[PDB]
């Protein structure tokens, strides 16, 4: 592994699109030392960086909600991890990975060992009307609804065997994104001081 999970201590923020990732996190870097990585920002910033040979491809699998391969997300999570932690940041909140089993091994394997899964168990039609809101205030390129069903398949059939391969390892903490942003805050709170 490049590290011993004393350096880094790494939480995968996992859920479906529109589950509430992003908001409980950004929440959570004001009250915690840790970094936020956000998986998808990661890739929509190699995409629309000038010389990336990647953009294209990363393009097509957002919009197509596909999962990026393994190759090209975990070097760009590798490297993001790399400049915190020489920047002297050793915690992390890792959010939207892994998102498929294959990213998941060679991340625990090469990179580091996880502490543990928050994951924000979610019912889809939750999820979606959350996302078509997003839709129309901030107007992301997938977050429209031919893309939110690939978003929606891609998630149960690639993304749910993550869950349920972490919770053979008893390291899942699932938290329900359906009460109001200050009500969910409260459980994530609650399961981070327990299980530190
Ligand atoms: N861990 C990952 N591996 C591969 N592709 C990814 C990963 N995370 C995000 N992506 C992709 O970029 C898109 C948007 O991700 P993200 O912004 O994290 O979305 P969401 O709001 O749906 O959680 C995904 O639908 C997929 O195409
Ligand atoms: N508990 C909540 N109730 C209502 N809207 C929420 C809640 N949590 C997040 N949202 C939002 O609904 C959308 C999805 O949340 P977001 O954090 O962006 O999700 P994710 O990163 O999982 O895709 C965003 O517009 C955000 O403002």
């Amino acid at each position: 592994p490049a590290f011993s999970p004393d350096q880094v201590s790494v939480i995968f923020v996992l859920g479906g699109p529109g589950a509430g990732k992003g908001t409980q996190c950004e929440k959570l870097v004001k009250d915690y030392s840790f970094v936020h990585l956000s998986a998808g920002d990661l890739l929509r910033a190699e995409q629309g960086r000038a010389g990336s040979q990647y953009g294209e491809l990363i393009k097509n699998c957002i919009k197509e909600g596909q999962i990026v391969p393994q190759e090209i997300t975990l070097a760009l999570l590798r490297n993001a991890i790399s400049d915190n932690v020489k920047a002297n940041k050793h915690k992390f909140l890792i959010d939207g990975f892994p998102r498929k089993m294959d990213q998941a091994i060679s991340f625990e394997r090469d990179i580091v060992e996880s502490k543990f899964i928050l994951f924000f168990d979610c019912p889809e039609d939750i999820m979606l009307e959350r996302l078509l809101e997003r839709g129309k205030t901030s107007g992301r390129s997938d977050d429209n609804i031919e893309s939110i069903k690939k978003r929606f398949n891609t998630f149960k059939e690639t993304s749910m065997p993550v869950i349920e391969y972490f919770e053979t390892k008893s390291k899942v903490v699932r938290v329900r994104c359906d009460r109001s942003v200050e009500d969910v805050y409260k459980d994530v709170q609650d399961a981070i001081r327990d299980s530190l």
